[PDB]
């Protein structure tokens, strides 16, 4: 028997003592929890940062620039008329060594208050189809200085010929290296 | 009349992370040993990083032909055969994680040089997103306001397929090394 939903909020991702993951299993239950069907695989991974948590969110908001923040993107553009609101889309043209591919993607959550952000692929990407992808800015006080935690989850579709085991190592894989290149323009 | 081959000319750009005066010393390095021949469905890069560490600590990790995996990403494991040899012409079959169905990368080891510590690998089977495949990898050592600071320098040459561009082929694979010479830093800096 297969899962029917995610439980990333009983497992602590690397990169995260005990003490402060207690203090995020609420938000995982909240953003990070995905409902299953029998050819999807999700993860959750994190990322401490040693930066203020509202330098971080301004950094991961901005849906019209991931590169800053990725590896992997040659360019990424958006419509005439983007506004930064939930259903706007960009198209990223990926790295990848094979012929130029655009992944749309579409804004699914924009959440100032929690520092929320979240997007949807839905169309160009084919080794991650129905790829979707929740992002969660957390800040805690550490003797006189922020110290922030980046939550970062998706959920994606096995493809056939593909085990589950390639698929999560291929995309846990890019977001660890992704989160890396935050901590470093993040960082002072 | 015999044919005439065009050569890579690494030696007249500074690649990006080392400055002006540390290239000097090693432009006669890449003469020597970062320079292909070069056809017109070919690209080459040469790429370098900094790293606070001894050069023979640094070197012991790159000479490493059977574990690749400890300085690169997206390696999900490396076999070589029961019989193996650290020696040139020896194989190995690498594992490579890329969101697509298992696919196993043979590679040859072509260099192996413990003077100058220079390495260097082909693949020669089962990589089509790299296609003939050739790099090689050199350290070097500077003595640096009293310590050891070391620059690895990395190159390759590699097939354009058809229906690519050069510059997104090149943009991946310059990509690729220079994500795997950070982790190279992660793994020699103490």
């Amino acid at each position: 028997t297969r899962p029917t939903y995610t439980t990333h909020h009983l497992a602590i991702p690397s990169g995260v003592t005990q003490d402060e993951f207690d203090e995020l299993k609420q938000s995982v239950v909240e953003f990070h929890t995905y409902q299953l069907s029998q050819n999807q695989c999700s993860s959750l991974l994190a990322q401490r940062i040693r930066a203020p948590n509202d330098v971080v969110w301004s950094i991961v908001r901005r849906f019209d620039q991931p590169q800053t923040y990725k590896h992997f993107i040659k360019s990424c553009s958006v419509s005439d008329n983007f506004t930064m609101a939930v259903g706007s889309t960009r198209d990223v043209n990926v790295i990848s060594g094979l012929p130029a591919a655009t992944s749309t993607e579409r804004l699914d959550i924009l959440d100032d208050d929690r520092q929320v952000t979240g997007f949807s692929i839905i169309g160009g990407e084919h080794r991650l189809r129905n790829y979707r992808s929740v992002t969660s800015v957390h800040g805690f006080n550490r003797d006189g200085a922020i110290c922030t935690v980046v939550l970062e989850s998706y959920v994606v579709d096995v493809p056939e010929g593909n085990t589950e085991e390639d698929t999560r190592l291929f995309a846990d894989t890019v977001v660890k290296l992704n989160l890396q290149k935050l901590v470093s323009v993040a960082e002072s």
